[PDB]
């Protein structure tokens, strides 16, 4: 029953548009939030990239965090998308109880 | 020694309301600074229905003792009914940022 | 695998925000970083409510590179005192905490 906050991040809007739909649909996750017009930067196979992305900030619940990530994976156009999790201490009482009940 | 800070995340229908949501829990002594990333949407269901709303991100920092009277706050003066209202820990952070947080409060 | 962790930091523009994020990619204390533009800062300085469009920066690293990172972040970065915060990560997928670890 304690909450988490997931991240994740996907090539354009559209992706990231069905791939919260999607998750949200199997209640894997109350809610989602996307941020558009991101940019990363990282390595990779040796050269610094910088792609352009759209940042999702998932809520669910221990419980469900395992499946929603291995859900998010899947779905995922990359093999290994980023997919992390943050702890929650504290949130208004009335938003926690209704994202539980959303799962 | 400085206390233990958090990251709280809410979300505004619009830019307006999230300055006024701002400025108010600032004035309060509630929180040392907010930033605010418009051109956000949240999908969820909200009574079997899949919504998707334009939304304002606001991430605001404070202090563990000030949590519970930040949220108390913002939700008073918030236009929705159950806003999201969610408190993140900061195990570390640059020690004079920390202090000036600490301070502001 | 290390502890992997999320730092906050908020540069006043893209310039700075993209030059920092190179750099510290480029010295190994981040793996990644995430630059969101368009950002308000509110916030109240001897009396006066300031309002910045700043750069909201999201990087991912290590607990046994944290502090490094913060030091040069900050030290890299024009302000004297930035917002530099660091927000623990309870879980993630394997491979990708894997990557994040192998990157550093």
């Amino acid at each position: 029953t304690a909450v988490v906050v997931v991240l994740c991040t996907a090539p354009d809007e559209a992706t990231a548009q069905d791939l919260a739909a999607k998750v949200l649909a199997e209640k894997l996750a109350a809610c989602a939030t996307l941020i558009p017009g991101a940019t990363s930067l990282y390595y990779w196979e040796g050269k610094l990239e910088q792609e352009y992305e759209v940042q999702m900030i998932l809520k669910t619940t221990v419980s469900h965090q395992q499946a929603l990530l291995e859900c998010l994976k899947s779905h995922h156009p990359y093999q290994t998308p980023e997919l992390l999790v943050l702890p929650v201490t504290h949130g208004d009482t009335d938003y926690l109880s209704w994202l539980n009940a959303s799962l």
